[PDB]
């Protein structure tokens, strides 16, 4: 939601007393995030092993969702 943009209580890109993130950073962790920001699309966040799409993050998308 908007209450804690980040679970890392020793992350120095989000407040723990608000869990959110404190400087400017888009983000304060995640599979797509490039120094606390938003990657770009074309992310590969996930690869399949055996017969599996991979996973590109959208770059407005931090965390990496799922395809298959």
């Amino acid at each position: 939601g908007k209450e804690c943009d980040c679970s890392s209580p020793e992350n120095p890109c989000c407040d723990a007393a608000t869990c959110k993130l404190r400087p400017g950073a888009q983000c304060g962790e995640g599979l797509c995030c490039e120094q606390c920001k938003f990657s770009r699309a074309g992310k590969i966040c996930r690869i399949p092993r055996g017969e599996m799409p991979d996973d590109r993050c959208t770059g407005q998308s931090a965390d990496c969702p799922r395809y298959h």
